[PDB]
């Protein structure tokens, strides 16, 4: 009912945040990578 209503549309924003987080994270990573290879 209404109380898993918002469980699962929180569990959804959740790992939006998480997924969109990461994902920037992991361009990052390489971007220093190639930055690093310049020394």
């Amino acid at each position: 009912g209404s109380n898993e209503k918002v469980e699962l549309q929180e569990l959804n924003d959740r790992f939006a945040n998480y997924i969109d987080k990461v994902r920037f994270l992991e361009q990052q990573n390489k971007i220093l990578l190639a930055e690093l290879e310049q020394l």
